[PDB]
């Protein structure tokens, strides 16, 4: 198991634009397009990312291109930010999957509201921290992917994941 797997998991693979779990215009393995209503702005932002005019349908290639594209910049956004870049650093590489997880699917907007959790994980109280993410409208609207992330920061373990 691997961060790479890890999102596999929780993602899917879609090789045709599909609204994610907010309703969002959505392709390949989790890769957001964009948060318009408008399914035309969705393919526009496709065809950029892609690099040629996709009409909404991409390869398993260019998915997974994608996805190494988005790994890479969550990893590279949690080391840019002053408030996150010490609670990772501070982290064993399999929690530090499980930063990534969250990151990936939230961003740093969506990450903001963690502060209490991110000092609980620095501190390696896990069980406490564990309790503290589940108090949360991620866990409410995403409880199975919310559970086996916190799983694996409670533990330090891949268990959630077979
Ligand atoms: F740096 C970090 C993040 F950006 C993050 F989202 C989470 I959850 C973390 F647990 C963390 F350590």
């Amino acid at each position: 198991m691997n961060i790479f797997e890890m999102l596999r998991i929780d993602e899917g693979l879609r090789l045709k634009i599909y609204k994610d779990t907010e309703g969002y215009y959505t392709i390949g393995i989790g890769h957001l397009l964009t948060k318009s209503p408008s399914l035309n702005a969705a393919k526009s932002e496709l065809d950029k990312a892609i690099g040629r005019n996709t009409n909404g349908v991409i390869t398993k290639d260019e998915a997974e291109k994608l996805f190494n594209q988005d790994v890479d910049a969550a990893v590279r956004g949690i080391l840019r930010n002053a408030k996150l870049k010490p609670v990772y650093d501070s982290l064993d590489a399999v929690r530090r999957a499980a930063a990534i997880n969250m990151v990936f699917q939230m961003g740093e907007t969506g990450v903001a509201g963690f502060t209490n959790s991110l000092r609980m994980l620095q501190q390696k109280r896990w069980d406490e921290a564990a309790v503290n993410l589940a108090k949360s409208r991620w866990y409410n609207q995403t409880p199975n992917r919310a559970k086996r992330v916190i799983t694996t920061f409670r533990t330090g373990t891949w268990d959630a994941y077979k």
